[PDB]
């Protein structure tokens, strides 16, 4: 029942802005949608504003607002994400694509009025030109669900590590090992959680009337483990 949680009682507009550079291939993505945390529900549409996306859309899903997770009543004292609002939190990750490159991301998630904003900088290096990522060999779907969270008292925040498996067009899988750290932007108290996890269901689709490179995403996220 943090003060921040009060800001998520209804439907909240979401805005996402990302600037990326993977092996020198620069691009930007903008996203808009709404989140209804009471139901852990998110609906968003992302657009590559610079032209064609140089990496597969599925590889950007985790990067492109865990504050919309549905935390059960008995676990609300463990919701760090909403507790950091409205000032927000910094979310950083290193994503290692097995036998390929890695992404390093830094984002600031905070409210700008009624809108929950996620601003991100993504840097990818060491990718293979004809690999599954730069070669666009990943299927347009998603199969991974869990995020394991632990408290990071020393930083007044949290950390998380989890695996994302991306189906490759040949039936194989491209592993993306995620390492995450979140820290509050404000100086007020936040909720440091006991170990638990977030279970997310992500469905990717296309807007039939959209000609720009884009991704429509419907997600449901629920906290559990306690």
């Amino acid at each position: 029942m943090s003060k921040g949680e009060e800001l998520f009682t209804g439907v909240v507009p979401i805005l996402v802005e990302l600037d990326g550079d993977v092996n020198g291939h620069k691009f930007s993505v903008s996203g808009e949608g709404e989140g209804d945390a009471t139901y852990g529900k998110l609906t968003l549409k992302f657009i590559c504003t610079t032209g064609k996306l140089p990496v597969p859309w599925p590889t950007l899903v985790t990067t492109l607002v865990q504050c919309f997770s549905r935390y059960p009543d008995h676990m609300k004292r463990h919701d760090f994400f909403k507790s950091a609002m409205p000032e927000g939190y910094v979310q950083e990750r290193t994503i290692f694509f097995k036998d390929d490159g890695n992404y390093k991301t830094r984002a600031e998630v905070k409210f700008e009025g009624d809108t929950l904003v996620n601003r991100i900088e993504l840097k990818g290096i060491d990718f293979k030109e004809d690999g599954n990522i730069l070669g666009h060999k990943l299927e347009y779907n998603y199969i991974s669900h869990n995020v394991y969270i632990t408290a990071d008292k020393q930083k007044n925040g949290i950390k998380a590590n989890f695996k994302i498996r991306h189906n490759i067009e040949d039936g194989s899988v491209q592993l993306a090992d995620h390492y995450q750290q979140n820290t509050p932007i404000g100086d007020g108290p936040v909720l440091l959680p006991d170990n638990h996890y977030l279970s997310t269901q992500s469905a990717l689709s296309k807007d039939p009337n959209e000609k720009r490179d884009h991704m429509v995403l419907l997600e449901f996220v629920t906290a559990a483990g306690i």
